[PDB]
């Protein structure tokens, strides 16, 4: 079972309404860093289920997951699984999580369903980290609804900037309807190309344009373009442990802004 403390769980949602390895990468490393001295609940709200894979969890055949939780087929704790780390837990996802789409649409209140489904767990964790689907979908909107704090990864490219723009309007509209009651923690640009001492004019331009579009948002130091992220992910370890601590700094920076 779950040992309940006196905590009030802060839900942090990694949402970019476009594809790329950024959300999953950020959820994974950020969740692990937070767990160093706090109890962390991971939620893999992506039907690809990469976060579940990279955390080393495999869903057993008839086991209840995020889908059962969303559709209210099970107590919220029955969908929580412990991981190797004593401070990390997971509401996993697998194949037919996209069946939550219809359920959420047809409820008339999809954007607050997940928020409601998670309240029973508030007292058991310090942080909840949600990896959201890489498009605008009912599930994606529900993850945003659930947020106390929203972190927007954005590719350091023209496509990344437009993606950020779409995402901010979706949030703005969820705010007006009373679904989104959190705040935007900031933007973390990723796939920022450097050629040693000098950065790509394209990356530089895109990040510069991100400040123009959202002048009120914090733009975090970027996640460099690097194959190391995927290498650490594949082995289920931190970048510092893999032996590349510098690559871990932008996640540390987000952790800092959370305390």
């Amino acid at each position: 079972g779950l040992v309940p403390r006196g905590s009030h769980m802060k839900t942090l949602v990694i949402a970019s309404l476009s594809g790329g390895q950024g959300k999953t990468t950020t959820a994974f490393f950020l969740g692990k860093l937070l767990s160093q001295s706090a109890k962390v609940l991971f939620i893999d709200a992506d039907p690809q289920s990469n976060l579940t894979f990279f955390l080393g969890h495999e869903v057993e055949p008839s086991a209840p997951t995020l889908l059962e939780l969303i559709k209210d087929m099970v107590e919220p704790a029955d969908a929580v699984y412990s991981l190797a780390n004593s401070n990390q837990f997971l509401i996993p996802s697998d194949d037919g999580l996209s069946n939550a789409q219809e359920y959420l649409a047809s409820s008339g209140m999809g954007a607050v369903v997940l928020k409601a489904r998670l309240k029973p767990l508030s007292e058991y964790f310090d942080y909840c980290i949600i990896d959201s689907p890489p498009a605008r979908t009912q599930i994606s909107i529900a993850t945003i609804g659930a947020a106390d704090q929203l972190l927007i990864p954005a590719e350091a490219s023209t496509k990344g900037v437009n993606s950020l723009i779409r995402t901010l309007e979706i949030v703005q509209s969820l705010e007006k309807l009373g679904a989104f009651t959190g705040s935007i923690l900031g933007v973390i640009p990723f796939r920022d190309k450097w050629f040693g001492l000098s950065q790509s004019k394209d990356s530089a331009g895109a990040i510069a344009a991100m400040k123009e579009v959202a002048p009120q948002l914090r733009i975090f130091p970027s996640i460099l373009e690097s194959e190391r992220y995927k290498q650490a992910l594949n082995q289920g370890i931190l970048l510092s442990e893999l032996g590349y601590p510098d690559l871990e700094k932008p996640f540390e920076g987000v952790k800092e802004a959370l305390g």
